[PDB]
């Protein structure tokens, strides 16, 4: 039930940080119960719209929310953008056919629908019941299975979507673009401050292939600098793209031009 998934959440007390604080907070005030803006810090004010909430719905009311508590929020949460507002594709494996939910996607997230066309079109050529064969990569935005989860568990309650085990929404193009946006939006805040400049439809791809951390030490790691020796693991990973055919490894100047080649074929 929704027993099963406020299970496996983390049982939380006054004093606890991080992440789940955070959710706990936002589907608190969904459900009605202001803590004021999420912070991740479970204070006084949590514990005490925690206790009233346990108290209103007949839980044992300790101010710890354990399995019954996690999943009586999962119940009465009213999610401020539900995706049925995000209309469905009328055809998969088209361009055309994603644009009107793209645009939807945008004034819902406010991430520009060409930047989504553009990673839907990079990621997947459009089909987003896609699976990569090579791993756990799936739909429009192929989302890996672990961050799928990170993403559903952090943002899905935004948009009515609490738990999703089997991973299998990503199949779903609506929820991929809205979780899409959502990691771009996440990926452009680690960019901007470090690259004093808009990140771009590149620096965000960089990001969403390889992930923020590298992209942001890539995306400032000397022009000539060899990437291989700062980046092992992706070379490793991706050969292709880090070592020249006769195997020498080519610069970081390369590699970006590379890529923002391979993004350049689906823009506009
Ligand atoms: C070998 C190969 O080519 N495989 C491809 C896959 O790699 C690729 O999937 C993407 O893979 C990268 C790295 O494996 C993965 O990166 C993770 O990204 C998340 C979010 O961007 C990072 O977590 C964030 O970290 C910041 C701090 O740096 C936090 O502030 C933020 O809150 C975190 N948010 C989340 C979501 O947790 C991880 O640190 C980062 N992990 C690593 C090791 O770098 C991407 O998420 C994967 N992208 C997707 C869409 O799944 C896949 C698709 O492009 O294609 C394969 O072929
Ligand atoms: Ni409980």
């Amino acid at each position: 039930h929704h027993h099963h998934h406020g299970s496996i959440m983390k049982v939380l007390r006054k004093g606890d940080r991080g992440d789940e604080v955070c959710q706990l907070q936002t589907l608190l005030n969904l459900c009605g119960y202001d803590v004021g803006k999420p912070d991740g810090i479970f204070g006084n004010n949590t514990f005490n719209q925690v206790v009233k909430f346990q108290k209103d719905n007949c839980l044992d009311s300790d101010g710890i929310v354990g399995k019954n508590t996690w999943a009586e929020l999962f119940s009465k949460y009213s999610p401020p953008i539900p995706y049925k507002t995000i209309p469905m594709p009328t055809a998969n494996k088209s361009r055309a056919a994603a644009t009107p939910v793209m645009n939807a996607v945008e004034n819902a997230t406010g991430v520009r629908s060409q930047l989504l066309l553009t990673f839907a079109s990079i990621e997947s050529a459009f089909d987003y019941e896609i699976k990569a064969k090579t791993s756990s990569a799936t739909g429009w935005f192929q989302f890996l299975t672990g961050t799928w989860k990170t993403m559903i568990e952090n943002y899905g309650m935004k948009y009515g979507v609490l738990t999703d085990p089997t991973g299998a929404l990503r199949k779903d193009p609506r929820i991929s673009a809205l979780m899409g946006a959502e990691l771009i939006k996440e990926n452009m805040n680690i960019l901007r401050p470090v690259l004093k400049r808009e990140p771009t439809d590149t620096d965000l791809y960089l990001a969403h292939f390889f992930g923020p951390g590298a992209a942001r030490r890539f995306l400032t790691t000397g022009q000539n600098e060899l990437a291989a020796t700062h980046f092992p693991k992706e070379a490793q990973a991706n050969p292709s793209i880090f070592y020249n055919k006769d195997g020498s490894p080519k610069t970081i100047q390369e590699v970006y031009n590379l890529m923002d080649g391979k993004v350049a074929a689906h823009r506009k």
